[PDB]
């Protein structure tokens, strides 16, 4: 069996949690409290979180870990190709986290302020409207014209970003919208946002549109 | 035919370019100057390099586009699980790279004194203790006993943290030195390393080890 390490957040094992229940691969949730992630982390791999336990291996990076269910799922590409556009669209998702990351952590308050006008009106808009083009001409997916892993990254990024922006950001974006309707249709991704904890720090949850 | 698009320097295409030169996929190094890149940063798909031009297409993100290319050059992996073992490399290496680079670039002093000493006491060997562990247990290389594009990355991360750091970082990293010398062994990119343009803001280039 699956067992997915993290911390009580949908974090970066989010996207892992939600690819294992989309392939009906049953797992273990083992959230961890930051104390105890303190005394575990001289003993996981790159002592960091989220870890897959599988066939006894401890496999870090959500990233490469992701990909690799994807496969189990039906949720890769068929070709190179469709899994080079899913990387794409994956990469260009993470950027997009980035940099909304780097200004909402940023700590030196002035930078911070300066930051904020650059980061919500440009490179969000920016990235947005690329991610648009794409869920238009493919259907309503950001690629493939079909559910792949790269829907499943974006539809937690949306989750997050939605929590450290305060709004909707597919509010301008109808395509990508749709995207967000197509994957929040399918049964065992509504059911695993039914199940899973509530995190009550969190404003933006995706339990009220289901 | 492939294009790399990228500027005069072993940046993030480098990767690209030795993995190309290991498949003999035939390939123009197209390398652009920053005021063509000035002009030209509109028509880009994320208004960055490097891009690969293949069937008409432009592509973004080198590290999808080197996976994609693995494939072709025979670097990848013969089942999903191999595939995840190159990944989680791959993804740790980007990570050393990461810690490395924040430091090296940082321009306010202050923060970077208090950088450089947990970037090069903690955070590198740390990183390098975890890679020497994998190249001890695999005979020679990063991942999968076997040459792979994880290899490369490495090759290439090793030249750019030796130029950062001024200082071999392998010395006391036998196994990760044997990867490098079984890498450069290799006919292609031996002879890709003696081709390659020289950037002379290198001060560590790896034509002085072939």
């Amino acid at each position: 069996t699956y067992k997915v390490h993290y911390f009580d957040f949908t974090g970066r094992a989010e996207p892992i949690r939600m690819i294992l229940s989309y392939g009906k691969l049953d797992f273990e949730d083992v959230r961890v409290s930051r104390e105890e992630f303190q005394k575990l982390k001289p003993t996981l791999p790159l002592g960091q979180l989220p870890v897959l336990e599988f066939q006894g291996h401890m496999i870090p990076q959500s990233t490469a870990i992701c990909r690799f269910l994807a496969n189990k799922a039906n949720l890769s590409g068929k070709d190179e190709f469709e899994n080079l556009k899913i990387d794409v669209a994956v990469d260009t998702i993470e950027d997009l986290k980035k940099k909304v990351s780097e200004w909402a952590y940023e700590k030196n308050e002035e930078k911070k302020k300066a930051l904020e006008e650059t980061t919500l009106k440009e490179h969000v808009p920016f990235f947005l409207k690329k991610l648009e083009i794409h869920a238009e001409k493919n259907g309503g997916y950001l690629a493939l014209n079909r559910i792949s892993w790269a829907d499943i990254i974006f539809l937690c990024a949306y989750e997050t970003l939605g929590n450290m922006l305060k709004k909707d950001i597919l509010i301008d974006y109808p395509n990508l919208t749709k995207v967000k309707q197509n994957i929040l249709e399918v049964p065992s991704i509504k059911e695993w946002i039914k199940k899973r904890p509530t995190n009550p720090m969190l404003s933006f949850d995706l339990k009220s549109q289901v």
